């Protein structure tokens, strides 16, 4: 019954809101949008980052650039720290999807382990436009130029994601849409190692049917949007693969450090 | 609302099952012969230790050890592998603790630094009974007596732990109890160096509430179990202290032995 689906959509959207601080709606306002009442700190130059890191509420290290701890590394690493905060936010959202917590615990871990990078880049698009990405809960903004002028390995790191974001955002989906989409992603069924695929695809079939109605009733003039969104799952996958790549290329720049034992432990890969 | 607390417990118990391969429940089932689906091989001497490499999965030496890392040394270098292994896990259990990742990076490291061994000795009791302790995921069982008859120094490492366990297991706590206690231990606040404290103590306060409800519901007839358990935290501190000084003696009577990096970094003095 359509009523059942409309119901599931509201539940998912409700949890999403509770589970994620910065929403796309909220992020869109700060961005190009006006809603000027608390403008962000633009970081466009080396001095911009320096002369504005002792004022930002970012957790990692104080601004110090003088032949000690490079900016390129402090930025990449700072990106991991946040990515890990996000994972707890996603794990909590997964537990809100009907049927999820009832599945074999091992499969739950398997589903979260492989679905997390896909969710992260999906939501990273909500905070990006063609000129840059919002930073620190939206308190600041880091231009796309500065990022492209970083170290050799780190210069081509966030460019493929800027490209994905631009095309992805062309779809003009809103938080209520993203909520269901993100759930479809988690309830895949082709993840390696699953022990009992049946219930997983059963739940996903239900989420897919909800997504179809959510898009048809929320974007009436946007024909076949359902199909267009599912096709994006191809780009995301490439984005995730291509990412583990450069990542390994970095795993050969900085490693053996007797000061990062318990810290590097908390930041494996995902 | 006692509803949210119950929900927090459920959460924690769930991540607990997901981070530890050998739960107390599996352990007791193995320790009580009632279930011979897979009984352990017993180690109470050199012969049985020799026959040990056989069925059990050991990559160490099997034959003589007098001229190739004596037995005592053989036992403890493996023990060392288990600790780093436990830390990596506890480290993983931590990230799932609501709020732990949102804290100051420096403090996170401080929290894991002082809590890790206290947790290991808490969980290590799930594998001991008056007579000994399970080894290699439960496939083996090493005699308390054998362990105590080890060379002058090494033979003092485990005894104090057995004493803690005998009394601690008296409490008859189950896996869903240990999960919350384990969390209350990490989020201390009275730990040295903590840049902050209020954020840290807000989370523990919440954990303590959940543990308090769990014990009541789960152990209705056990008077003052909450308080009794917290008093146990005192016994852990001492144990960590006798352990450290012992560790220091080995560092001097064996210039050949080397304490793993991830363990040397955690350890300190005074
Ligand atoms: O302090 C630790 O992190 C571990 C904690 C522990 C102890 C017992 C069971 C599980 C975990 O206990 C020890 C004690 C001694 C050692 C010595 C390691 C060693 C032995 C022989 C040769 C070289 C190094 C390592 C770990």
């Amino acid at each position: 019954e359509s009523a059942d689906l409309r119901a599931l959509a509201k539940h998912l959207y409700d949890s999403y809101i509770k589970s994620f601080p910065l929403t796309k709606a909220k992020a869109r306002a700060i961005l190009t949008g006006k809603t000027t009442d608390k403008s962000p700190f633009v970081i466009y130059d080396m001095n911009s980052l320096m002369m504005g890191e002792d004022k930002i509420k970012f957790k990692h290290i104080t601004p110090l650039q003088e032949q000690s701890k490079e900016v390129a590394i402090r930025i990449f690493q700072g990106c991991q720290f946040r990515s890990v905060e996000a994972v707890q936010e996603i794990t909590e959202y997964a537990k809100s999807i009907p049927g999820f917590v009832n599945l074999d615990l091992n499969d739950q871990v398997t589903l979260l382990k492989y679905g997390v990078h896909e969710i992260i880049y999906t939501m990273l698009a909500s905070l990006m436009n063609k000129d840059g990405v919002l930073i620190s809960e939206g308190q600041g903004f880091m231009t796309r130029e500065f990022l492209k002028s970083l170290r050799k390995p780190f210069g081509d790191f966030m460019e493929p994601k800027f490209e994905f974001a631009v095309k992805f955002n062309a779809l003009e989906l809103d938080d209520s849409d993203l909520a269901i989409f993100i759930a479809v992603i988690i309830l895949s069924g082709d993840r390696p190692g699953l022990l009992n695929v049946k219930p997983i695809e059963d739940i996903q079939d239900n989420l897919l049917q909800a997504l179809e109605l959510q898009l048809k009733l929320n974007h009436p003039e946007s024909s076949q949007l359902f199909a267009k969104l599912l096709q994006k799952m191809t780009d995301l996958r490439q984005i995730v693969t291509e990412h583990v790549q450069l990542l390994q290329v970095i795993k050969k720049t900085e490693t053996d450090m007797s000061l990062h034992p318990l810290l590097q432990e908390i930041y494996k890969d995902l």
